[PDB]
């Protein structure tokens, strides 16, 4: 049983990555509907990189020629590899033409670079550090953190992550066997008391046999920032 739910994970990852883009685009009054269509001219990708890159690359803000959109992504793809990112096989025509697997692949490289990179340690993938991070925060709690898919489905781990850091924000006696209740618990606390938009749609977690791994990691990257000892 994979083919229909692989299509479902793609829908979900589009929504989560879109909402993750908007999180940064909102810091300047910008917003997009759909990451698979809204980077096709390069403007909002250049926009996003300026915010999270702390640079002013000059893009053509209302491209009327296909040439200008393509050149927009030239400047975008240039800057990304200036920040030590390996672009597997993504060129500008792949995003101007609106390819979904390569655009999601691009955005995931930005999430990995600008949201999770701090957790890679010379032989530890950024994914490895993040999970080991959660695992050590969740030792006190009756939860297993083995992955970023099934371990996060029922909501207890999102609550432990917040509770271990800020127990005034969340009561551990109120988490139970109702996944939707726990998920709404954590996402409404993080959204009101930590500054984190609801990048995960509760429907998309409760509904599927397990969540999209890269979506969950993106929300978890956001929790990781909000808890910085320094
Ligand atoms: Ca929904």
């Amino acid at each position: 049983a994979d083919s229909e739910l692989v299509a479902q994970w793609e829908k979900v990852q589009i929504k989560t990555f879109t909402k993750w883009v908007n999180m940064h685009l909102a810091k300047k009054g910008r917003k997009i509907n759909d990451v698979t269509t809204d980077f096709k001219n390069g403007v909002e990708l250049c926009a996003l990189l300026e915010i999270i890159g702390e640079t002013t690359i000059k893009c053509v803000t209302n491209p009327k020629m296909r040439i200008q959109m393509t050149e927009n992504l030239d400047k975008a793809l240039r800057f990304i590899q200036s920040r030590d990112v390996k672009l597997t096989g993504i060129g500008p025509t792949d995003i101007v033409d609106g390819n979904v697997k390569l655009t999601l692949g691009l955005v995931w490289t930005l999430i990995l670079r600008f949201a999770i990179s701090e957790l890679s340690a010379e032989g530890l993938s950024a994914k490895q550090g993040l999970l080991l991070w959660c695992q050590k925060k969740c030792e006190p709690y009756p939860v297993k953190v083995e992955n970023f898919s099934e371990s996060f489905k029922d909501g207890k781990v999102f609550c432990a992550l917040i509770h271990r850091h800020r127990p005034d924000l969340l009561d551990w006696e109120t988490v139970g066997e109702d996944d939707r209740a726990n998920l709404e618990k954590a996402f409404d606390v993080a959204e009101k008391e930590l500054g984190i938009p609801k990048l995960l749609d509760v429907d998309d977690i409760v509904n599927m046999p397990r969540p999209d791994e890269r979506s969950v990691m993106t929300y978890v990257a956001a929790l990781y920032k909000v808890f910085s000892s320094n």
